């Protein structure tokens, strides 16, 4: 109850999926056409049995010029243009690209992965073979659950592009409104009543944020999977709008623990659905939950779990 990076540590048996960064930094080492013809292939395997929804108009919007520029481009620049992304080189693309939200970016990969299956955006040459290092990494994607392999696909994406500067421009899409009040639904959790857990969950699935930030101490943290926390509540508000629109919460269980100064730690297992999959992925989830005397949220850490056996009781 001390300090946010101490919090980390609540619930140390939690097994979280240590897999999703390491496969990350083994990827991140390879050449950059290797990496390019890596999630090439991960893409066209995973979409047999997986398809990727449509990405927002808005989005499609804000990436139109860059999206032009690389289609206008001659093939060598295209792949060139696209091996700057990868390798985080410093040019004004990738420093477009470095503004934009996840989403955006994800976007942007999603109209060149159909430009080049068409043909009109230079493909992965014909008959490509990966480096040792580059099949082991994708052996290793294709060996995990869904849920970890399209945590792998979108932080290939976000690691893309070159960041100058603390306090760059940000594009994001725009906010969409709170559903209304009368169609939400409540989750159940067994074993857990608390109001906090629950108004939390509730006011996410309803994209209520002025709502689900008020939850938050003023030096509240909220910690997503395999990154750091982000303290206090303007950076977490500006989070959930950039990046937590239309997610589906489904908690299933819960455990309900005193922690030291009248703070309780409270640990619930469930899924989550991203709204690019919808029912087809549902990630494996932890949260965990330090509350003050209060019933204020003083950390909570979200964690994409090793496997379904670290359900609560599975
Ligand atoms: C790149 C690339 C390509 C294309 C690649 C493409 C098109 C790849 C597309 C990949 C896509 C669309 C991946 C999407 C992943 C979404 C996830 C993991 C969301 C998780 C959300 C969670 C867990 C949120 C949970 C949360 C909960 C519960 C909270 O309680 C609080 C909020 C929080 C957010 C933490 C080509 C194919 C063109 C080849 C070349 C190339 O490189
Ligand atoms: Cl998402």
């Amino acid at each position: 109850p001390f300090t946010i990076d101490s919090a980390r540590g609540i619930f140390p048996n939690t097994l979280a999926a240590d897999v999703v960064p390491a496969t990350i930094a083994r990827f991140s080492q390879l050449n950059a056409e290797d990496q390019l013809a890596l999630i090439w292939f991960a893409y066209l395997e995973m979409g047999k049995t997986l398809t990727i929804a449509a990405p927002g108009a808005a989005s499609m919007q804000l990436a139109e010029n860059a999206l032009k520029e690389i289609q206008a481009m001659g093939p060598l620049q295209q792949t060139q243009a696209m091996c700057d992304l990868a390798n985080r080189a410093d040019t004004p693309l990738c420093r477009t690209y470095a503004s934009w939200s996840p989403n955006i970016k994800l976007g942007f990969w999603y109209r060149l992965g159909e430009l080049m299956e068409q043909g009109f955006v230079a493909p992965i040459p014909a008959g490509y073979q990966l480096s040792a290092n580059a099949n082991a990494v994708l052996a290793t994607i294709q060996g995990l659950e869904s849920g970890q392999q399209i945590t792998v696909l979108r932080n290939a994406v976000v690691d893309m592009g070159f960041t100058a500067g603390k306090d760059g421009k940000r594009i994001a899409e725009p906010v969409v409104p709170p559903q209304d009040t009368a169609s939400r639904t409540k989750v159940s959790i067994e074993g857990v009543t608390n109001a906090t857990v629950l108004n939390y969950m509730d006011n996410l699935n309803a994209n209520d944020f002025d709502t689900l930030i008020e939850l938050f101490t003023s030096d509240g943290a909220l910690q997503p999977p395999f990154q750091r926390p982000i303290v206090g509540k303007e950076n977490v508000l500006r989070f959930f709008r950039e990046e937590c629109q239309n997610l589906k919460l489904i908690p299933e269980r819960g455990v309900t623990e005193p922690a030291e100064d009248g703070f309780t730690q409270i640990k619930v297992t469930g899924k989550v659905q991203t709204p690019w999959f919808g029912g087809n992925v549902g990630m494996n989830i932890a949260w965990r939950f330090l509350l003050n005397p209060e019933g204020k949220i003083f950390f909570v850490a979200i964690d994409l779990l090793a496997s379904p056996k670290e359900l609560l009781n599975f």
